[PDB]
């Protein structure tokens, strides 16, 4: 029963795109950020500490999709993942 989701943490500001991912239960290994049209899937980057950013490049900030991999060893894709205008304090994921 595959049911997890993020949380745009406050690591969000400029350009900043930070997740609290994390349902308890099983284990962090690494994580995967998408977006729409960038360049393919894009590991994330532990640069927060407690959660995983992305630094965007583009004018443009629609939807992502990630796809953790699980110290467990378990992955999922993610769609519509995060709204238009996302708002840092709050959960959106599947």
């Amino acid at each position: 029963v595959p049911k997890v989701t993020f949380t745009v943490e406050k690591g969000s500001n400029e350009k900043h795109l930070a997740v609290l991912v994390k349902y308890e239960g099983d284990t962090m290994a690494e994580v995967e950020l998408r977006e729409h049209g960038s360049d393919e899937w894009v590991a994330m980057t532990k640069g927060e500490g407690g959660v995983w950013t992305f630094d965007s490049e583009e004018p443009l900030q629609g939807p992502f999709n990630f796809r953790f991999l699980t110290e467990k060893g378990m992955k999922n894709v993610f769609d519509d993942v995060v709204p238009e205008k996302y708002t840092i304090g709050a959960t959106y994921a599947p």
